[PDB]
């Protein structure tokens, strides 16, 4: 085969790493996992309905929220069906099927698409339940359909494809031959057997002089028995001299359940600059010329050794147990707590809330305990039956659980999330893949299934993986094998779509990096920008291409005219495009920023948390009006960002009538708003939208501990909606304010200095509801914030950083104590006025 063999050269193109390579493995686990994934891919490609798949309706079973029924006149939604230019309006009921809006139009074969978008209102679902509709209602807008012909399913077609460990009482051991580094103190090697961040045993070698080569040739006997090693155990090898210098890991029980034996030479990872996820990888360093290396031997018998495969209680105790179950994810367990959870494990099994703590009371270094823990997993009914709790589910998937049966039951719980909910957590489920001991895992397969099943999940899963494959040497192989599996099943139609997007953005990067090397901006630089963008619009670049942060959008021709290079430290591009779709109601460009020099992974994590907060507020009928704009990492330290329309900085609004100073004037923003409002009616709404959006960002920003911001990184729209930007900037550099509530903001609210008003009391009372709303999900947010810090921004691990959020969410405190607490934060804002903002001005503009 060849035509079905040049293919892999395209996949290796889309993936961005050569999955067939072997230059950096010490076993066949990746190969075994690729083979492993073939079955779940074809299972799902065969199992998906061709229609619904090709048109990926975007649907939701959650109730239509209150604040949107009130926006429906009376059981009456208006849709505008476009033919050519012969429009037409219809009175449709919220509970109306989409087809039925054809038994009601073919009365005065075909499918309804959305004007300007790749979105289809298809399938048996009430229109109240299509996201694009809900997006229309929320922003008060006519719903436009183009009414045309189905895409053809046939274009989504995929092209044609021994001794039992439990009989070994010998203490386990490993020989350290020694270490070699090509180029350079006293030095030694530390060997740990870890399971799930739990350390089972430790031994070291004697210290030695640090030279180009250091040999010991010692056996290190561990205090743990061969039969007592759990599946997922890591041998963790480290090098000290006290500071840590190099680490590497090796699974002691391989993907085949074999105790691991023989000679191993492993190139090790360095430490730059408390644990992030890179510390956990089974992947060996690819870079050999440079990397410290270690050489070991594992005993090597014949001799394949395969890992095989309730009463009452007092009352002081029960309440002690209840107090433990309740405590938050980050609150530590004493030995005393653990022995208690374990002894009363059966009474602990009735409370799913308890599972994270129960399965952390387990000594995984003991066969018989693990064996009892598996009996525990067989009596799992209460967990199996209870309503899905994503907060619970994520905790079992973090770095604290290495047993795959514990992790599998969390994944079981996820299988019952509707698509919509999958998109909310997708980014973090993919980061959670870094915590899996093995390349092939239930969570890895599950992400594969849900992608292959829904082009929308699938489009994002593509980019999230490609971002990691592009900037993570620790996990690229594994992510490569998951991407590869996904691409070989998405459909040739998707495959061509992904290829377009890749071709375009790769070009644009080149431009970006190139203009970047010429350096505020010279009109020499402004010149080449326009020039290269003209090159592109030629005989390479395809006509259009899906915008990656918003898959429903096709971008077409650029707008050379409007595109610019901005005056940042780095030189990011400000590009704009035409909607490639003629059926577009408007003619506004699609505006996208391109930047090198920031790791955009971190901004992605924050934005997606923001969407989750907006989703938590919808449960309580709150719309705090955030603008979590699109952001997609596409490669090392580089990617794109969506541009929000009709928006300036708050600092620019000040600099407009004070001119680069700090003489910030309390009345300037409310004057800018009135300045841009055609009616005092629109103006009132922009003031209403301000109060919500600003409150919304005070709470979220405060919980996430990124509320103390420079005035240049807070923006607003000509319509009152306020939003923060550039979250990577405070995260990735690290007198104080909790969030940013400034004299100009308060002034817009009807309060001066130390006063009060109907809008400010509206403000405070949206904050309180908001703040309390999030604390109802204290466990969700604590695990997400913790997993965020671990997989996304190293340096910000330590532990002490991770625990900021417990303080913020005020765990333990009762609502009334908590309500008061936030209001006091607001009051720290009223007190400092322009202080910090002025400080941020001196520092960030004058050093
Ligand atoms: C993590 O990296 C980054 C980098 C850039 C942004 C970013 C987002 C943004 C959005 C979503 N919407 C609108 N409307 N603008 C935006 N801007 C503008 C700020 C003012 C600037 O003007 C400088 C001369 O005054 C022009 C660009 C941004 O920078 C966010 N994160």
């Amino acid at each position: 085969s060849e035509e079905s063999q040049a293919f892999q050269r395209q996949l290796t193109a889309l993936i961005g790493y050569d999955v067939t390579d072997v230059s950096n493995v010490h076993d066949d686990e990746l190969e075994f996992t690729r083979r492993g994934l073939v079955t779940p891919r074809m299972a799902e490609v065969a199992s998906r309905d061709p229609k619904l798949y090709a048109m990926h309706p975007w649907v939701t079973s959650k109730p239509l929220p209150e604040y949107l029924w009130k926006k429906i006149a009376n059981n009456c939604i208006f849709i505008v069906i476009h033919r050519s230019t012969t429009s037409q309006t219809i009175k449709v009921s919220p509970d109306d099927t989409p087809g039925a809006i054809l038994q009601s139009f073919f009365t005065k074969d075909f499918v309804l698409r959305v004007c300007g978008r790749d979105e289809y209102l298809v399938g048996e679902t009430p229109i109240k339940n299509f996201q694009w509709v809900r997006h229309c209602l929320k922003n008060g807008e006519e719903i436009h359909v183009v009414l045309d012909t189905p895409p053809d399913p046939a274009l989504d077609e995929v092209r044609k494809e021994t001794v039992s460990l439990w009989d070994c009482d010998r203490k386990f051991r490993v020989k350290i031959r020694g270490i070699d580094i090509p180029v350079l103190l006293t030095v030694f090697v530390e060997a740990n057997i870890q399971h799930g961040q739990q350390v089972l045993c430790q031994r070291r070698t004697s210290p030695k002089p640090f030279t180009e080569e250091v040999l010991w040739n010692v056996w290190l006997e561990f205090s743990i028995k061969i039969k007592d090693l759990p599946k997922g155990a890591l041998l963790n090898l480290q090098i000290y001299c006290v500071r840590l210098l190099y680490y590497v890991n090796l699974l002691l029980i391989d993907h085949r359940f074999l105790l691991r034996r023989g000679e191993y030479v492993l190139h090790m990872w360095q430490i730059s600059g408390s644990f992030n996820a890179d510390k956990l990888t089974s992947a060996t360093n690819p870079d050999k010329e440079n990397s410290m290396s270690i050489s070991i031997l594992l005993d090597n018998y014949c001799h394949p050794i395969a890992l095989p495969k309730r009463a009452e209680m007092p009352n002081q105790l029960r309440k002690q147990l209840e107090a433990i179950i309740a405590t938050d994810p980050l609150n530590p367990l004493t030995a005393e707590d653990k022995e208690l959870l374990w002894h009363f494990r059966y009474e602990s099994l009735k409370h799913p809330k308890a599972y994270p703590k129960l399965f952390s009371s387990v000594k995984w270094g003991q066969q018989e305990i693990v064996a009892k823990t598996y009996q525990l997993l067989a009596r799992r009914e209460v967990w199996d039956q209870s309503a899905l709790d994503v907060g619970l589910t994520m905790q079992l998937l973090d770095c604290n659980f290495s047993d795959e049966n514990v992790r599998a039951i969390a994944v079981q719980k996820l299988e019952s999330l509707e698509d919509d909910d999958v998109l909310h957590y997708l980014l973090q489920l993919v980061q959670a893949v870094k915590f899996e001991p093995y390349h092939d895992s239930a969570l890895a397969r599950f992400l594969l299934k849900r992608g292959l099943r829904n082009k929308r999940i699938g489009h994002f899963l593509f980019w999230f993986l490609r971002s990691e494959i592009a900037q993570s040497r620790h996990y690229q192989q594994r992510f490569a094998v998951i991407l590869e599996a996904y691409l070989r099943g998405c459909g040739t139609a998707m495959l061509h779509d992904f290829t377009q997007q890749v071709q375009v953005i790769e070009m644009l990067q080149k431009v970006t990096l190139d203009i970047k090397s010429l350096s505020d901006v010279s009109s020499q630089v402004i010149s080449q920008l326009k020039q290269k963008l003209e090159n592109l619009q030629n005989s390479q670049l395809p006509e259009s291409f899906r915008v990656p942060y918003d898959p429903g959008l096709k971008a077409g021709a650029l707008a050379i005219e409007k595109c610019k290079v901005m005056a940042s430290k780095k030189k990011p591009l400000w590009l704009e495009f035409k909607c490639a779709d003629p059926t577009a109601l408007s003619n506004e460009t699609i505006g996208i920023i391109f930047k090198h020099g920031d790791d955009l992974r971190q901004d992605m994590l924050i934005l997606q948390i923001l969407r989750i907060m907006e989703s938590i507020w919808e449960t309580e009928s709150l719309d705090l009006c955030l603008l979590p704009y699109g952001c997609i990492s596409t490669g090392d330290k580089i990617g794109m960002i969506e541009i929000v329309k009709d928006a300036t900085t708050i600092a620019k609004i000040q600099q407009s009538t004070v001119g680069n100073t700090g003489a910030f004037k309390d009345e300037v923003l409310n004057h800018w708003l009135k300045e841009k409002s055609p009616t005092e009616e629109k103006f009132q709404a922009a003031v209403e939208r301000f109060v919500y959006s600003c409150a919304g960002y005070c709470v979220a920003t405060f919980v996430l501990g990124i509320g103390d911001r420079h005035n240049d990184n807070i923006m607003i729209t000509e319509t009152g909606n306020l939003f923060h930007i550039d979250f990577g900037h405070i995260l990735g550099n690290y007198e104080r304010v909790p969030f940013v509530l400034t004299p100009d903001f308060l002034f817009v609210m009807g309060t001066s200095g130390k006063k009060t008003s109907p809008h400010f009391q509206k403000f405070q009372d949206i904050c309180v509801k908001a703040y309390l709303a999030l604390r109802h999900h204290t466990n969700l947010l604590i695990i997400l914030f913790s997993m965020m810090l671990m997989t996304g921004m190293p340096q910000l691990t330590s532990k002490e950083d991770i625990e900021y959020i417990r303080d913020a969410l005020t765990v333990g405190k009762n609502e009334e104590d908590a309500k008061k607490y936030f209001l006091d934060q607001i009051e720290v804002c009223r007190d400092k006025g322009w202080t910090v903002q002025f400080n941020w001005f001196l520092h960030l503009v004058l050093g």
